[PDB]
């Protein structure tokens, strides 16, 4: 486990092949989630692109944050999709974090700070525990199957998930960055296998 | 009795059956009041909403606060509607408070801590004591006919009332979050009942 | 009927003068009461006061709540007395209910919505309807005979009295605000006549 | 004299019928005055109104200040009128301070504590004593003649006049709130009349 | 006028010569006020020190906030006193606010937004308008005469001053940080001149 | 069956001869037992208490819950007595849970929620089935033989028994109010019989 | 093995017999060591006891955790003692985590999450891994000479342990209870054998 | 420079001889400082300690932030001493911020984010350039001459200083954590070297 | 070497004969830089200018800073391109700090303290020690071939260049002038040559 604290993975070229895989001690299937990262692309205005892919074998879409053009974030638990839709996208880095809780489905989605309004998705669903996440590309099987056109240009990080919804007060801390402990995926004891052109660098936001 | 300090019921889905029933053992009939309350939804740009459904036997819309697509708010009482034009919304959470009074038939409007200018509404009516108080929903018989397509999708909590008219000092407190007492309908005290696709959750909200 | 909403009487000195009486509709025995009142001293670590005095022709303490020094509260109905030790108390405003019901003897004291244990007193007793109510006073014959030294120096209001015993539901919603109806004593529609220096000022509490 | 701090009037409909009439102690003819105000009114997109219409037996338009439609503050005295452009108006409780002196002509007009450019009116004349003041109409007449499509709809208050030409450091305190005495026309002493439903209500305003 | 917003005066050392003289062209005599300001000292338990110091070339004590050693809050108007007693003292900053009106000679203190008792204090007295107002030092003389052991040490700030007595909601409004407009001495608009050793420094309380 | 569900059986009376007898359904010898309850009393510091009283035909303390004063709760199985001690008491409503179990002796003892060390009596033991149930005194004889300085003054209800320990997951559904369902002793299905001055009132508690 | 995941070791009674012996799968020395638990027991205020009593055939307190009376935790590594003193105890649960380095001889001491002060002990040291880890009971020689004086009377149980110091974040997961894999000593993989009077039950702790 | 950040120097022994060096690439003499600083220490309750420790060749305690034993912090600059007292200390992580400004001699010193109130010292005073900064010990000559009796035994970390006094929203952020650049000192660009037996380790504080 | 502190180079009329030569001390070859400066134009809305130019005698584009208009800055290494869209634009002094490195070819481009997107080019690509560094003007041979349609009209100054990427760390400490010290190409210990109608003049910008 590598402490990744200050540093991002850098995807510097449109490709592909670079991807990074994160590896997660997750030994029971999910009824919730909280996953909240960093990024910064250029792409929003382009195409759309790949911010965070989990894939069981079952389902190559179990978790996906895509940004959809003109559209804003795509979120996907289980193949069901719902939109955040964004008017108006800006070239500055965005802090992002997203719950989902099976006895409900209630979503929340949060950008830099400020909640969306919770919306429901797949209700009573489990997501499966054996995941393949990937930073970088879009999964189409497992592992693999990657289209460059939906690949992310640019950096990511603080990549942290917890197996349950965080309350707002957490979230606030979380993008604050007061102390947290993430229990799925933590940025700061990351598992993680590098492919393709990938560079760790020192995260360019504060 | 149920102490909802700090929690919102959620309306994560379009339906018409999601609804809250707010139960007030109201005595007397109102010759003045008023209705405080936070909600948070995205329909702003795409629909109506009712936001405050108060029904009595006679009326259905004795008391009705509503999102009318395009202009803003919709104030009726005893079936008389004023408007409150707002030609930019934006979203984010929205505080709200609004007072009549028979005597003179004044309403104040109150957006998240402004005053909109005083109108003249159903000036010497009385409003029924025998209520039904719908979140969630608007209601065109007593206790129902709810239209989906008049649903409240997305959160609605502190909702607080009064058979009164706060003066401007007393709403500068309730904005600010000072203490408060009120008399017909208390977030600290609620007596409620649930119907459909409704959730208790963390306020988004400060 | 004048609204006393908000408003409370305030006896600022000590003196045996001051005092306002409360008149009451009442000509039914009464074989049950709840009364309930606000009030704010300083007197409580210095000096005994009367904070409730009812006398009848025939009995100067019919019911009378008083507070005595470093013991607590006294409870008193047809002259007949119990205590509610308070071992500790604090400077800040005070809201009491007290109930007594003749068919058990039962009484209840409620301080700032917590009760105390419930005490036996005057089982199968009655509780003249021709009474005299004083605040700011303890009367020693029907409205007259005031001593000084147990003279209320501070603020009382809410002052509302029941011919029954309120529900603990009920007593709940008193201390936290919402709707109820007094049928002996309402501050909403207050009978009363102001004796010596008082003054009618707006509530320092909620 | 009568304290109005604090309270304004309320016109909450549109008519000739409501208005309020102001009475002056004054006797020396004004050589020079300041005339400061609180309106809040939604009619600014809408159509024009009266703020404040001096009136003598000579003439109607002795002082007035009219918001005119996509104009701006019309300012005329003894007839003669002067405008100040508004590109721009936002729904909001406004603060205006209007001086003339005669020895120059010199108009100040202020608008929330911002000076207009000064210009040039009437130097050199002489604003008749004998004077009917009122609030909420235009009149066209030395009491009457009033015109619906003229009528205030809002509030007005803190109206302040002095026989002279306050100074800026004296309109900063008018503005932010410090102390001053008028001696045409004094809010905390004000002689008035009201004629029609006109309301006095807590000032929305600080 | 200085806009003294996030600004406090600062007394970082014991002298009978350190002082700033605050200036209100105040013509009426006051029957009423409210004085509320926050400071910040470490003097309380060592020994006493002026708070708020106003007075006339009649009367030194015209209106005079004192912190006495071991007791508390000492007020006195016209040279008479009144103890707000304070057993446990806390190293923080505290907000005060404190009204007293001639009519009734009641003085409400207000400690960080909860009140004290209503005490009574030279009813039917009247404040004289011609004073001299220092903060830092306690004057024996108009202007002067100043002990050191009597001085402030510390913080000084947003001392806001009023003609009449806020309502509790008015006070609750303040101390949340409201919007408001101190009609005799503003923190916003004030006038003021610096002797000796004082500094304007950002302010250490939100 | 009584379904007693928010009311609590009152006591206020020190007296040798106000009891309640509960009916057990039992049949089987008890190998293990629960019992849990609610009671209010102001005695604790004042002297001893039976809580809950169990006598079979052959030993008159065979569960017995004793207040014991300054030590605390006496559990006695069998005659054998173990204290979990409590040094600091506090007049409030208090629920206990209290288990045992014959095949290892472990006794559990919950307050508030909050579990004691586990503690070791009468392993190997085995409670009868035949057993007088009283409420509101300690019986010495089958069902008799009472003590006033051991008499129950106050309140106690939802008196529940198991003849099996709970898990601690389960007792915490009992101290939340859970849907539970005992059966050897049901609050909700309660056969009991009343003697001398005891009443049923509405729960204190919440 | 036995997962023995929410269930303890449950040492009713004071004896020197009961006791259960763990069996590390491990046969290199250790450099560093991690050991974390929970413990409960009132013994605190009445006498010492041992917590982890780990001993080699030549030091029979090669690692031991202790509760040393009126002082606090003793830790000692190869017969060197050092204290972390608690001046005032609570009965509750409590989880402890330390850890020794030989390299540094730091010592590190975690209660309930929060650290105590960094101490050095036995720098260059190494503990011999042919050991003998005794829960409940304090040896003297490689099994045996217990003192029934220093047995644990209560539960012990989530009993882990690492060959290598925990950063703070890992010992954060732990108290949290998020994942983690003991290497040298697991509880979800326990090898234990049972000795005396010693129960597996549900933990009481969270 | 390195990277610095989550790490703490400990000092885990007493000694004359343990201590870090840190380099200021500092040239021209300092007007205004800031210094932030974590440490975690045991000795407050026994012994006093350098905390940090500022020499010139003409003065060695140029800057002395120093803990004394029953008084609290002692605070010196240019060898003058001023006194912030601590009443009761706690075993806890502290994190401190301290200001001083020549041109008023004012000392800010803040403790986990509370300010104390401002002091005077050494007004017109000037800080050389030519220093030797010490962590870990109390320096008499600009290198050297330690006493181990004034020795730092435990944690020391985040050690940021900057030419200039933060704000108080600045020091609010350094306490939350929020992005800062120091510019005289700077943890994340340490410059140090590490003399004795000092260790580096990850920070116990979050 | 001259301490240009404080000054700028002024080039206040379009000319392809007013440039000033930097030499830097320079021997290897760079595998990396750094380079930052101030800036300040009017021609962004007009035409492209040479911000930066360095050539070697292989390359005339060895490393230039262009602004293209409509477009944005062209940064360019080894002549290969690379564009940062700049959509809008202020009339202001800005400030840039841009960082390439051959290992990965990622340059990193910095606004006034804004990072943008990480780019890649010329990875592996090595640029020549022996160059010309002209302000001023774009050189098309070595050292010449001027064109005024593409020469700086303004101010250029705190030209910064270092043969590594700085961290954001240190661009930070660059953008708020921190210390720093460039070991390329110094702004405080220039070497510099100036040609035609180029002056030196305190900088305009803080
Ligand atoms: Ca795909
Ligand atoms: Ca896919
Ligand atoms: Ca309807
Ligand atoms: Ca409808
Ligand atoms: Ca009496
Ligand atoms: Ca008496
Ligand atoms: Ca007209
Ligand atoms: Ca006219
Ligand atoms: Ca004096
Ligand atoms: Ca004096
Ligand atoms: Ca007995
Ligand atoms: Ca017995
Ligand atoms: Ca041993
Ligand atoms: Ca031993
Ligand atoms: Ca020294
Ligand atoms: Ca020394
Ligand atoms: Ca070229
Ligand atoms: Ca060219």
């Amino acid at each position: 486990q590598t402490d990744m604290s200050r540093k991002a993975f850098v995807f510097p070229k449109e490709s592909d092949t670079s991807y990074v895989s994160l590896k997660a001690p997750l030994t029971k299937p999910l009824k919730a989630f909280t996953v909240c990262l960093h990024f910064y692309t250029e792409l929003s205005s382009t195409r759309g692109y790949s911010i965070f892919s989990y894939a069981t074998k079952r389902q190559d879409n179990e978790i996906l944050i895509f940004w959809s053009k003109d559209i804003g974030y795509s979120f996907t638990v289980g193949g069901s999709e719902i939109l955040f839709e964004v008017p108006e996208v800006t070239v500055a880095p965005v802090h992002i974090c997203t719950s989902w809780e099976s006895a409900s489905g209630i979503v929340e989605f949060w950008v830099d700070g400020k909640p969306r309004v919770r919306k429901s998705l797949k209700k009573g669903y489990t997501v499966g525990a054996e995941a393949s996440i990937i930073l970088g590309q879009e999964q189409d099987s497992f592992g693999g199957n990657f289209e460059g056109s939906q690949s992310l240009v640019g950096d990511i990080g603080n990549v942290n998930m917890w197996d349950f919804v965080l309350s707002p007060d957490e979230i606030n801390t979380i993008y604050l960055g007061g102390p947290f402990s993430p229990n799925v995926l933590n940025w700061r004891a990351l598992k993680y296998e590098v492919q393709g052109e990938v560079f760790t660098k020192p995260q360019l936001w504060p």
